[PDB]
């Protein structure tokens, strides 16, 4: 059976098949997923008057984030229960080609969404000081796109071509540590001249972004990190990519999202927290 | 057939399967589930500007939840249509593996939602005096994640392995015990300094919160309650189980989420109830 | 074929079969219910400030129980499509027992927050005189929730025990008697100390909730109420049933809540009719 | 192939099939039609502040027709894709039993929200001077109601009882006729006593209303405009149908809203166009 | 096979196949299309209050555009995915008649809304000097219906007939230059009275229009871009086209209603950038 360019999923579940509780945990873990980003998007609209008329465009962009997570996840829950089909002789779900292949992929493409809105909503929260706004949201936009799309690229040959795979994550890596040097300059600037309640925030903030974001290159890797053959080349390894990426999007999206509100309270002048 | 580490409705499906009150009163009670959540989404939102703004959030951390439950409870209403199917030879519904294998564990990973949610927002109305209240809040969010975590892995063994289930059950149980003995100082706490209409309300929580927080460990038990070969190792337990379930979201969701609503009114300054 | 507690829609469709004016007439006459209750759940709302702060509470429990019927019309809509499909060779839709078999059950289940909010609201427009609010409230409730579940009991056994049917029927009327005995009251204690425009409302309001709400026992006797091998025990009687629901729930739900809404009106001190 | 008292697009469909160009573009301009009327649902709730309080009953009214004709058209854009499937042995789409004949007749049963509530909303823009308010309203929907069922009933016989199908149109037609006398009364009486630009924005909506209207009942004899076996007879007339059905949506409900809305604009005294 | 008057997505699909990267690359792009589709919904409706009264129609005229193209992609994700399906024998993706054939055509007849309505937008942004807003906007929508109108005809011949396909598409482009001269006056005649920053917005908005629209066309020729059996006749030109459709999408609907929004909160009274 020829898989071609396709996530080591189809792989896992072509050859071994999954057990009950693998298949039905990937599809849990989505589902928590879809549910926690709709009920951030009913959260992010419902307190927008919690903060200052000039800080509500955080609110907003927390919703635009929270309606491209909903929508792609919800889309791979269903693209999980598709793809896998229970096999009554062994017990276990197969590969179901007329579902199509799963690809994360999907998760790639929709985070030209998610990155840089996540990356713009934090300079109408925080004051630059030495850094140019136009000069910051360009260098996030520009690093995220290029990231996004060489990940993109190299996802498609995690089986196929592990060179290519390598390759294409190492250059994806590169535009990373850049966004992580010009965020960790915005976090700096942002604490200049504030409380110190809100300068405790941004210091919470930059550990939920490192952490969070790094998460990411982990899913990518996570097959191979206990190597050829290892443990997680397997349908562990397979619930345990769906378990970082959930992590991953709750953190990254939504808590980042309710801590940029709280500072945007203590900013407030109104507001107190 | 093998069905491995599956919930009892899988194997009372594959062997007896379901009457037709059996099938259609499951589907029924999921369909009222999704519908009550839905319609508690819209009354929590409309009913926003009835309290003082500083009991709002609580009234958000019911809409947040109420989106939580509709989605997990309108996606099990389908998964339950899906994995059973008429046989017209005997007349009854038989496990169709072709729709997956019917499993709870969809509810367990979206309490990680509902559970933290509904023990934080009462935070939001009452008042502690001893008690701090991010001390509070990460008691109730630790103990939720476990109770949760240790009752999902154990429900995955409630036929394969009755030792694990029992045991990752008791676990689970020391953890909810915990969350008792916090929400009981809370509510005593809250008590202090309010109106005796008020106080009353709190009662009323608390006896609400100990009988509907109760019934999620008698649905996990609920195919054993007549021990082996029991009267409820059979369709009537699976129904049993889900009314439980439906009977427990309910009281546990939107009755306490009124209740508290009620709460905040009375020590609304401007409001009166 | 063996179909068991099934309703006689089944029968029908697996004998008969049903023409093509049947089948899309009842498909027809639940979209119209579905796209009724989405219309009034925006009416509700849109119309919620066209009333004194106290009354806002009956649009906010339409708008509930809008949400409620929508849904499970929406639901019916999708099942009577599903359980009856094209024989080419006759030229008739039989059962498909693929789709499950149909069943009204579910809408008795809904009926759980209909009745007991359509019920409720009524006591947020008018003020009770001799009455008190917690005891009406509370007869409404039991003897709703009572007429619903010995109904739903009752409806399985339309077709495989009609003495049981009849019986459980009967208990049911019981319940349903009550409930008509304290809407009355409610009524007359409404008319007391208010406009003559209220009066008139109200005198309406008995009118269409008596009338509505008796459509319910009719659609549970209908395929009988021509006796045996009579007229309605036929494709004709399976589209006079959801004709005399989708009347009723218009009526009993959408009316009634406009006729609310306009005696709200007239109650309202800031606002005219 | 026996279809009984079908729709004549299944005749076409079950004989000749229809060509890509015919299939494709039927499903595109029933999409176009609900797409529309979600973004006119959008568009009138929006503009609900543009106008004075007591013309914003007509944004709302508006806002109900557009809920209703969304449901339908989306209803009939999946019905239309699910009833004709694409045979590769010679390239055409033909009827596919298994998804149910196509019917019209979804949307007679819709109008009894379309026609009442689209005749009634002009009411709450323009003042009677002879004519009583609650006079106009019951001819509109006794009138509305009577064309609606007489033309539905007509509808199911286009094909198998051409006598039947003429003699229901003809029925319809008169009542048809009164409402248009009506109308043209409320329209005149409309333009006594207001400012020159209401009373051409008044004409414009009675010469819209005029087209808008007869539109259905050409759609109705679409088949036949062409005599027996003429060009319409086919999948040109098919298209045709939808296409007539689609411009009479858009021009009957939503051009209608925005001048009735541009109108109240006009007449509102804080208000200017 | 015999495909007729067929998008070359499915002779492509039906003759080679589509790789895993092609079909999931395309079915990637069309679901991030419809998620920044009702993404910017949220923004242009969140947004509203941030410029005059006046200006708002403009932030209502982009949500109309969203909800247009937010349905469509959404539709059109859901047709690719249904239009082709795996081979396990080859390991690619073939066309699935059962699906039906994919059509582009789908997104020219919603054009209908997307162009009238993005041209008519800036009438409510700028402020006119010679040229008179009813005329500006008749140009608009009647070169615009007869620019999709004739393109919508051409593109059912991209296969089947070179020549209509050219001819259709040559008459499809004088409407379309018409538009471009009518649109360089309304941003000429925008520039006259307002400040450098206003005038530099409809500097920037008259590139992006011009390249965004002008991709549209490119999307029509993609396929010969290369010539005859040029390198786009393949499932890279399938891709490519999908690219352009989406680019085109997010920059004619999305960043041209946010450019607006940016020049109407300069023009307002009240707020500044
Ligand atoms: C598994 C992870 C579960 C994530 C929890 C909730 C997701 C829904 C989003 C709602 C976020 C609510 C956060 C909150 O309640 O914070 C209040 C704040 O402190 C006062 O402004
Ligand atoms: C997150 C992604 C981080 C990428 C990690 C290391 C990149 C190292 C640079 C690339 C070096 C290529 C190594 C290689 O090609 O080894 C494959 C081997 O041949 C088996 O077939
Ligand atoms: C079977 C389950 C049935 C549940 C029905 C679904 C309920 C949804 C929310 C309805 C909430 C009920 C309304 C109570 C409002 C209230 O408590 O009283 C008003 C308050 O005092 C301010 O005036
Ligand atoms: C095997 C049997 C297991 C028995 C576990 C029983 C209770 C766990 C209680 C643990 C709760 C402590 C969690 C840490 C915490 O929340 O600390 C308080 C907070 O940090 C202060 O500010
Ligand atoms: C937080 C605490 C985490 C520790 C959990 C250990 C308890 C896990 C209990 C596992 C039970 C295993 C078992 O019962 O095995 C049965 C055997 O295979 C034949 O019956
Ligand atoms: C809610 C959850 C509360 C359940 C707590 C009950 C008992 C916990 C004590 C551990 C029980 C370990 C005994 C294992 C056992 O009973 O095995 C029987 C049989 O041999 C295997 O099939
Ligand atoms: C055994 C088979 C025969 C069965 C035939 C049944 C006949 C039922 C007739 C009337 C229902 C009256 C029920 C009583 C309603 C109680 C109301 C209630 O519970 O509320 C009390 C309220 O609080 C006050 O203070
Ligand atoms: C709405 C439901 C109203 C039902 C009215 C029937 C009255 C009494 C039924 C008593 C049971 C009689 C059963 C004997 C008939 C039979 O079983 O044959
Ligand atoms: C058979 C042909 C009938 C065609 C008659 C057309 C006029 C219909 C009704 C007028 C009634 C006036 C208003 C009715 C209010 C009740
Ligand atoms: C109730 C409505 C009654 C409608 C029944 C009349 C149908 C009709 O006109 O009959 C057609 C003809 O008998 C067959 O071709
Ligand atoms: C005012 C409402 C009119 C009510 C009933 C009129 C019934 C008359 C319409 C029935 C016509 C049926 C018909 O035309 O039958 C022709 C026959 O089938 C060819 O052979
Ligand atoms: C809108 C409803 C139109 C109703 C009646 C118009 C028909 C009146 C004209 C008389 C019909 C007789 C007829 O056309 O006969 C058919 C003949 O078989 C073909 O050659
Ligand atoms: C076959 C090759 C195609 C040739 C390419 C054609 C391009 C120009 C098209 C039309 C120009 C004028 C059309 C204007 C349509 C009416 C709108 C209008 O100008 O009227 C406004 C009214 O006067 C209120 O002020
Ligand atoms: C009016 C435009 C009509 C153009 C039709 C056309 O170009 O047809 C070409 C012909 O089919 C080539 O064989
Ligand atoms: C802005 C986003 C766009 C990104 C999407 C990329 C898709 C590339 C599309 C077109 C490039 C091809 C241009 C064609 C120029 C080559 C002309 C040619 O090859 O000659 C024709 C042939 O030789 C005579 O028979
Ligand atoms: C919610 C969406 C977010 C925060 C997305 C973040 C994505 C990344 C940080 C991706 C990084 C990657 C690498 C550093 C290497 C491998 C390829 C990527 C794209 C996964
Ligand atoms: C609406 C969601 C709620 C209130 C969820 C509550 C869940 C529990 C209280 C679960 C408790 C359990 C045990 C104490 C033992 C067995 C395993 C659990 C997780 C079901
Ligand atoms: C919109 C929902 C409403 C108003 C539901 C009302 C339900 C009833 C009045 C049901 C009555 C019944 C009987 C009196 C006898 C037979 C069984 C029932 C439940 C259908
Ligand atoms: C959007 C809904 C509208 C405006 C509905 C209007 C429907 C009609 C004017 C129908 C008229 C008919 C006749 C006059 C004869 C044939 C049968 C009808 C019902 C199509
Ligand atoms: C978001 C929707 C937009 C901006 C649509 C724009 C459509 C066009 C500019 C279409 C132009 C065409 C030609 C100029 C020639 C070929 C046929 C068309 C219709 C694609
Ligand atoms: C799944 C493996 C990756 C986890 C990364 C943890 C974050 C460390 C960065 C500081
Ligand atoms: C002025 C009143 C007449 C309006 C015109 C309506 C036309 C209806 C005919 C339907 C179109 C048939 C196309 C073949
Ligand atoms: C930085 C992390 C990258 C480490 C690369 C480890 C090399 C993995 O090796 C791969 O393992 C697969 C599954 O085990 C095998 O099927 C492949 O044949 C093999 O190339
Ligand atoms: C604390 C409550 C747990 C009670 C444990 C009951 C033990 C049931 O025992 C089990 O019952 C099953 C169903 O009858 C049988 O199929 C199993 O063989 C048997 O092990
Ligand atoms: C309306 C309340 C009384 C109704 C009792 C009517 C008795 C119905 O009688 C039933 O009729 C069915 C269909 O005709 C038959 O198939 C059954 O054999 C017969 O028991
Ligand atoms: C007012 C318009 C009514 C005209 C009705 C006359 C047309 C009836 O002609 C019908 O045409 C069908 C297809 O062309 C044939 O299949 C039927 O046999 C024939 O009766
Ligand atoms: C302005 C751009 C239009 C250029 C038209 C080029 C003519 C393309 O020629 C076509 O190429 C197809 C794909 O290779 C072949 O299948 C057709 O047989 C051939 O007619
Ligand atoms: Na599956
Ligand atoms: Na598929
Ligand atoms: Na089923
Ligand atoms: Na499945
Ligand atoms: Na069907
Ligand atoms: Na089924
Ligand atoms: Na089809
Ligand atoms: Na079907
Ligand atoms: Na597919
Ligand atoms: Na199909």
């Amino acid at each position: 059976q020829e898989l071609g360019n396709a996530n080591f999923e189809n792989f896992i579940g072509a050859t071994e098949g999954f057990s009950e509780i693998a298949y039905q945990f990937t599809s849990h873990i989505l589902t928590l997923g879809y549910a926690v980003m709709l009920a951030g998007l009913l959260y992010f609209i419902l307190t927008i008057k919690n903060v200052d008329k000039k800080f509500q465009m955080s609110n907003i962009l927390s919703a635009v984030v929270m309606v491209s997570a909903f929508l792609l996840l919800y889309a791979q829950a269903q693209n999980w229960t598709s793809s896998f089909t229970f096999n009554e002789e062994v017990g276990r779900y197969f590969l179901d080609p007329s579902g199509d292949l799963f690809n994360n992929g999907y998760r790639y493409l929709n985070w030209l969404i998610d990155v840089p809105m996540l990356l713009f909503q934090i300079l109408f929260v925080v004051s630059l000081t030495t850094s140019k706004f136009s000069s910051v949201r360009n260098q996030f936009w520009f690093s995220g796109a290029m990231m996004i799309i060489t990940g993109y690229i190299g996802q498609f040959y995690e089986v196929s071509n592990l060179t290519a795979f390598l390759v294409w994550g190492a250059i994806s890596s590169a535009f990373f540590f850049h966004i992580l040097w010009v965020m960790k300059k915005v976090i700096n600037e942002g604490k200049e001249g504030i409380s110190p309640a809100g300068q405790k925030i941004l210091s919470n903030i930059w550990i939920l972004f490192l952490i969070s974001w790094t998460l990411y290159p982990g899913a990518y890797l996570m097959p191979y990190l206990t190597g050829v053959d290892g443990f997680l080349y397997s349908e562990d390894g397979v619930m345990a990519r769906q378990l970082v990426y959930t992590i991953a999007d709750v953190s990254s999206k939504v808590i980042y999202g309710v801590l940029l509100g709280n500072l945007a309270i203590t900013l407030s002048k109104n507001k107190e927290l």
